[PDB]
């Protein structure tokens, strides 16, 4: 018997923004964005009525070494406080041993965001030099993949990182855009390269990514484990994929969007 | 029950298996070499089972026929109980997800435009507004069937010329594809993944090349049947692999270190 499907997400632009006019306006209405919009054509496909609701810890994700309790959306899916992530949450081992995903419906890599000018070309370059900081966002994929890394580059970033003073690191990916635009050229980030291309493309137009992905991956949507819905959101990323949806819905929040020129 | 040998099915594609030189001399699964070789030797260490490699019968991708409702290729041989795994360049689309069971993908392409090089062609647009320069695909697979399915206008107008193009712009192996671009003095265009694309733009006579960007974004993915047993490892070891950087070294390995174009 049908119940409404509560919706974890993030705020994180351009996957769900709220509006502009937002204190006037209720419930799903209040956001726009490429996961709001891919959100309608899931549950319409799928059949059935949702709400959406921004993850309490404003986080996506991950695992304290200790007491193995896990965060963010991917712990909202996990304790039962949502029954589907729709957001930028990046396909990973550890999360599909505790979580479904679908089929991945965005292709994203590593990435390097530096203020213009900044003389950087490459993760090899930040790597070999001390004067410019470097970090990525916490509870994420991109802060796992440094951790792991056993590539000598990323092993060598990771050493300098996870001991730099003051922490290189950030609560949101909008904490890191901003601590590049007011660093002088001092600080780098590393962050999915969807955001960075996104950021690229908007006011000021003082940032850009520099160098090529580090890693290739999807982001995909996710259920908790024993899903009544898994089959059908699968099956519907496809369908949109096939039908051009998510590359129209991809031109419309960053390039359609760009006042970069 | 007890332990079985797992039978995988694929597909004779450059460079993903390939007939060793040496191949009459050696026996089994060490009779090929290539990227889904090396890609079936790990998918089948870390998941914990034994396999032989088996090329599929027909040739075929899969498609299902709209008459009799059967379907060839490595989807019809896991369809039908003849496979058990395919590790290949079969694409993930609803239709095949519909029948069988993918992994995450472990290769990332787009429907891509070959030309010889020179051609005055930069785009799907351009080819769908001019007839000098004939244009098609694989006669069966996922390519063909995108035409066939697509709304999009340019896609349409390409599918409506394909269709009736006479004598056939479709071609029964990539290869022969590969060969009629290099043959028709500019005047013939395939349409293939951008995998394929670019593995032949770095191969000798290194006289064609990709152009455009691509049409669409999906993967290459590991099927099994429905209810197969093997559906989560196989699943969890394609996104271990990713991880550990092996997919990105084995695309290095069999498209770009022994590259012959420079
Ligand atoms: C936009 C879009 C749509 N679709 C439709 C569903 S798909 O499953 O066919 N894939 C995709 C797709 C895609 C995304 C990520 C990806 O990651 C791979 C990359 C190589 C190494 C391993 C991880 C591969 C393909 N992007
Ligand atoms: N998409 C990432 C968050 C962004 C990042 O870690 O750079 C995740 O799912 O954790
Ligand atoms: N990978 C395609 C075959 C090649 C193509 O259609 O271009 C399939 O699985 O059908
Ligand atoms: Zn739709």
């Amino acid at each position: 018997s049908n119940k409404t499907v509560v919706v974890t997400t993030i705020l994180e632009s351009p996957y769900v923004m709220m509006k502009k006019n937002h204190e006037m306006l209720e419930g799903n209405e209040r956001y726009e964005g490429y996961c709001v919009d891919l959100a309608a054509e899931i549950a319409k496909h799928c059949g059935f009525k949702y709400k959406l609701t921004i993850v309490g810890d404003g986080k996506y994700g991950a695992r304290d070494a200790d007491t193995k309790i896990w965060n963010g959306m991917v712990g909202e899916l996990v304790y039962g406080k949502a029954d589907i992530a729709i957001a930028p949450l990046t396909i990973t081992l550890v999360r599909e041993e505790v979580i479904d995903f679908s089929k991945p419906f965005m292709s994203l890599g590593i990435s390097i965001m530096i203020k213009k000018g900044t003389p950087i070309e490459s993760a090899e370059d930040l790597s070999k030099q001390t004067e410019i900081a470097y970090g990525t966002l916490d509870s994420g994929s991109t802060k796992e993949f440094f951790r792991r890394s056993k590539i000598a580059v990323f092993d060598k970033m990771w050493t300098y990182m996870r001991s730099a003073e003051p922490s290189v690191f950030v609560r949101t990916t909008a904490e890191g855009v901003a601590r590049v635009r007011k660093s002088k050229g001092k600080y780098a980030y590393l962050l999915e390269s969807t955001m960075n291309e996104y950021i690229e493309q908007r006011k000021p137009c003082d940032t850009m990514k520099v160098g090529g992905n580090l890693d290739s991956k999807g982001y995909g949507i996710a259920t908790p484990k024993g899903s009544s819905l898994r089959n059908a959101v699968n099956l519907a990323v496809l369908k949109l994929n096939e039908q051009g949806l998510l590359d129209k819905l991809k031109n419309k929040w960053w390039y359609d969007k760009g006042e970069c020129g």
